């Protein structure tokens, strides 16, 4: 089992297109794990995949993308579906980070950080994690430093993703150090 490719398939089902797998996510993103497995088994590549394989995929991952609880599974962040995933509001640390591509910096300066295709702006707890986010689009990514606690004190909402991935509503440029 190629766990990296399996994770990409699971991400598509749990973040982007659950309907394509015949799945319906609840308000917090959960779906029955046997329903996900049944849907994965529609694809020739994944007919061997067991629940055990999903736990191992999670255990071996660089990132805490998914969690399995009481026979249900969800993605913790990254969703793009029309129905807003309900996340817990959370006061952020003083500073969070956002790694991006050079070609987006002018637009972020003018408009702030926007959720774009996702439901939430995604932020990083540390510099190295943020640079890895930016490296997905740019070999020379730009580190943005977000005055997150200041933004929160002025009404910008932040939400729990995981220990390394923070979520937010749109963040005005005034809170972003370039
Ligand atoms: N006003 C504006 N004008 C122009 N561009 C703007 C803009 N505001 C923001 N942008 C940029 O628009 C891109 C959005 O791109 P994305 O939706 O992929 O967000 P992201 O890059 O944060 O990545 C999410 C997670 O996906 C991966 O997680 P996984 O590995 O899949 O688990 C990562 O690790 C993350 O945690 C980003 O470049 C923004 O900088």
């Amino acid at each position: 089992i190629d766990y990296s490719k399996l994770s990409k398939e699971v991400a598509y089902a749990l973040r982007h297109a659950p309907w394509e797998y015949g799945l319906e996510l609840d308000a917090e993103g959960w779906v029955d794990i046997n329903q996900l497995l049944s849907s994965l088994h529609e694809s020739e590549k994944w007919k061997k995949v067991s629940e055990h394989d999903l736990h191992v995929m999670i255990e071996k991952s660089d990132k805490k993308r998914y969690e399995i609880s009481n026979g249900k599974i969800r993605a913790l962040y990254g969703h793009s579906i029309p129905q807003r995933i309900i996340k817990e509001q959370k006061c952020p640390p003083e500073v969070l980070y956002h790694g991006t591509a050079r070609r987006f910096v002018k637009s972020i300066k003018e408009k702030g950080l926007q959720p774009q295709g996702r439901q939430y702006v995604h932020l990083s707890a540390d510099v190295e994690t943020a640079l890895q986010v930016g490296k997905r689009r740019d070999i020379k990514p730009v580190l943005l430093i977000v005055n997150a606690l200041e933004a929160w004190s002025e009404g910008i909402k932040f939400y729990l993703g995981n220990d390394k991935v923070w979520l937010a509503d749109a963040i005005p440029s005034k809170y972003i150090r370039f």
